[PDB]
């Protein structure tokens, strides 16, 4: 064929090329010693990854005969409780602890920032957002909604001073917030320098020093007159720019030309939700772009070295310059046939991606052709999505140990950042920790996993609300509060990150700025952001909240029952009006089509896709599970027909194909002969018995469809 037999196993050439001669070499890990590994950790793992599968799906067909057996009026949360001990749903609590990872980078366990999601399979868009450890604020500032567009201050072909200068005033009223003068403005500031190791600004009637000399980090250039001056923050650095001859230095009352804020603390590098990657051609496409960043020589541009600067004293020292990479593996759920077995039978990709970017990410703890890319302290950080309670917690643990042993790598070399997204690991949260509690880097509140997740297991219990009215639901607000009251009380403090979700709306800086403050003030010490742009503006928000002393508050509190987080989102009686009802589905219908459409047609697994209201959103699949397990419910429910459906996805496919484009097939008005169409039309109409919700197998089969149809 075009398959090697390494035991059991028939591996696509393709991969097996590129590890024999780009992942492994440098390594010392001997092929053959590795290719043994590969075939006996398949063979031994896969029986529990399908037995734990196999055990959601028991779950689930229980709870959804449990809701059709009722008649009862709102539900017993008694009976609904004893219910879901009974069937092992819900674990006992185990007693108190305190997580015990070592060897993890001072970006995850003391600094509080932004933490950057990019598809790892956009090469351009991976290494943007490893440089996006520092980010002009003068440009997030201008180039975004944050100064609004009023009358004169227009962004147009060319610099509009206007709007630069309120820029300028925008970040001196910053710096005046984050690291204060002891008397006077930085927007009265005349210039810098250096005396004896101190700050000094001048103003035009006096001089001043800082209010806290200690946030005064560094300087570049000749201390007289420094090119830049280093500032910190709440652990994170702040740097400006002194450049009287640039653009707007020439207009800036200091010659300061811009404000550099380190902004992606840390990035994911993403295999799962926002990667289309449905054979051994894809996952290679991936895999290598992972392989050239931790190498360090990836490039489309390149990566950016480290900073040097001057300490105040007058030694010198460096910062990193890029953001600290984890990877996103595939969860549980998935087999690719990128390794087939002598049966036919496809290998589960989650144990591939352990395997494979486990081997890639042993080139980010050596020198790259200079010093090591990644981690300093010798931790390969890896976030496993889409995980159900505290055995497959466990078991991705035993995964990743054994994957140690075939790799030669110390044991809990590999951690794991573990997404809270799915119910099941919710209402069993700690146990979930205490199964990592050797591994585990961060929790993370996937909330559009988890709306999903909410949506699925409830199925069979009534309509949902909106989706619009998903997110101020009790079970989520109880869900957010839980996580972090379980981070806390295992010690994640100074240890591990607490993280909270993405901001989707690219375009609405100015409304990200003024909400997405909730996250740090909730005590979350990083959360999600879509694009370099927003964590240099997401950024903000962590030198006006101090979140370690807000987590030192919170501690002991516990401010979530179970009741709380079991309370289902059901729509009230009569809620909802024809032409609401009419919204919702056009709505999900559009988003959808928007998103699925470029899955399936060019592999683009995450797509900006203008709603109905015209707000432009980062979709990828958590969000279509969300929309598609939504019209699956209400029509399951009778909320609408199976005519409405299909009337709503054949209005907004031809709104879609106008917003798309070279490789652009329309899907209208040939609909059935729209392999994307189709997908979408399944995606809801199959939706309910999808395991769990999920989208991938229905967008699996869809894309590796229109693969086999092109190559003819
Ligand atoms: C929803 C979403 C949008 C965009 C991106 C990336 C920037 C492309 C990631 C996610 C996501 O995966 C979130 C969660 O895992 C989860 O809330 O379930
Ligand atoms: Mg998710
Ligand atoms: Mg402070």
């Amino acid at each position: 064929t075009d398959r090697v037999s390494v035991g059991n196993l028939r591996i696509a050439r393709v991969l097996y090329d590129f590890v024999n001669n780009e992942a492994l070499p440098g390594t010392d890990i001997d092929p053959d010693s590795f290719w043994a590994g590969v075939d006996k950790v398949v063979a031994d793992l896969t029986p529990q990854n399908q037995a734990l599968l196999n055990a959601r799906d028991e779950l689930q067909a229980q709870i959804d005969k449990w809701h059709r057996r009722r008649v009862i009026e709102p539900i017993d949360m008694d009976a609904y409780r004893q219910f879901l001990t009974e069937i092992g749903y819900l674990l006992p609590e185990p007693d108190d602890f305190t997580i015990t990872t070592s060897g993890v980078d001072a970006e995850i366990t003391t600094t509080a920032g932004p933490q950057l999601v990019v598809p790892v399979l956009n090469a351009r868009f991976a290494l943007n957002a490893a440089n996006a450890r520092w980010g002009s604020l003068y440009d997030a500032l201008y180039g975004t909604d944050v100064i609004p567009e009023t009358d004169g201050a227009e962004k147009g072909p060319t610099y509009n001073k206007v709007r630069g200068d309120k820029v300028i005033a925008y970040a001196r009223k910053f710096l005046d917030d984050s690291v204060p003068l002891s008397s006077g403005s930085f927007g009265d500031a005349t210039g810098f320098t250096v005396q004896d190791g101190q700050l000094v600004v001048a103003l035009p009637d006096k001089s001043t020093g800082l209010a806290n000399p200690g946030q005064f980090a560094g300087y570049t250039g000749a201390a007289e007159s420094p090119t830049s001056v280093l500032l910190i923050n709440h652990g994170l650095h702040i740097e400006i720019l002194i450049d009287p001859e640039s653009q707007v230095g020439t207009t800036d009352r200091a010659g300061v030309k811009d404000v550099i804020l380190e902004s992606a603390i840390t990035t994911i590098m993403d295999f799962e939700d926002s990667v289309a990657a449905v054979d051994a051609a894809d996952k290679v496409l991936g895999y290598r772009n992972w392989l050239g960043l931790n190498k360090g020589d990836l490039a489309a541009r390149v990566l950016n070295r480290d900073r040097n600067y001057t300490a105040p004293g007058g030694g010198q020292f460096t910062l990193p310059g890029r953001s600290l990479m984890f990877v996103r593996n595939v969860g549980h759920l998935m087999t690719n046939d990128a390794i087939v077995d002598t049966d036919g039978s496809e290998v589960f990709e989650g144990i591939m991606d352990a395997l494979f970017t486990g081997l890639i990410a042993i080139h980010g703890l050596k020198a790259s052709d200079g010093p090591l890319i990644n981690s300093r302290t010798g931790s390969i950080y890896i976030v496993k999505p889409k995980m159900h309670g505290p055995a497959e917690v466990a078991f991705t643990c035993e995964l990743f140990s054994r994957v140690e042993d075939v790799l030669g790598l110390p044991q809990n070399t590999m951690k794991i950042g573990i997404m809270d997204e799915e119910r099941r690991t919710t209402v069993n949260l700690k146990a979930c920790i205490k199964a990592a509690a050797d591994r585990v880097v961060f929790i993370n509140t996937g909330f559009l996993d988890r709306t999903g997740d909410e949506i699925h297991t409830s199925m069979e219990a009534g309509p949902m609300v909106r989706k619009g009215t998903m997110k101020s639901q009790p079970w989520i607000l109880a869900y957010e509060d839980h996580n972090v009251d379980a981070g806390l009380a295992a010690g994640f403090s100074g240890r591990a990150q607490v993280g909270k979700g993405m901001w989707t709306m690219t375009e609405l800086m100015a409304d990200m700025v003024e909400t997405k403050i909730a996250q740090p003030r909730a005590g979350a010490s990083t959360a999600w952001v879509p694009s370099p742009t927003a964590a240099t503006l997401h950024a903000l928000h962590y030198h006006q909240v101090d979140v370690a002393a807000v987590q030192q508050g919170l501690a002991g509190k516990r401010r979530a029952t179970i009741e709380q987080l079991l309370t289902i989102p059901l729509a009230k009686e009569l809620a909802w009006a024809p032409d609401e009802i009419r919204e919702e589905v056009d709505n999900n219908c559009q988003s959808i089509l928007g998103y699925v459409v470029r899955w399936v047609d060019q592999g683009v697994g995450a797509s900006k896709v203008p709603d109905i209201h015209d707000v432009a959103l980062m979709e990828d699949r958590a969000t279509l599970r969300i929309s598609s397990q939504l019209l699956a419910n209400w029509l399951r429910h009778g909320v609408i027909t199976s005519a409405d459906v299909r009337a709503s996805l054949e209005r907004m496919a031809p709104l879609v194909d106008r917003q798309n484009d070279v490789a652009y097939r329309p899907m209208a008005p040939n609909f059935d002969d729209s392999i994307a169409f189709l997908a979408a039309q399944e995606l809801i109409l199959s939706g309910a018995q999808q395991p769990n919700g999920y989208t991938e197998p229905i967008l699996h089969r869809r894309r590796r469809e229109f693969k086999a149809r092109a190559a003819e």
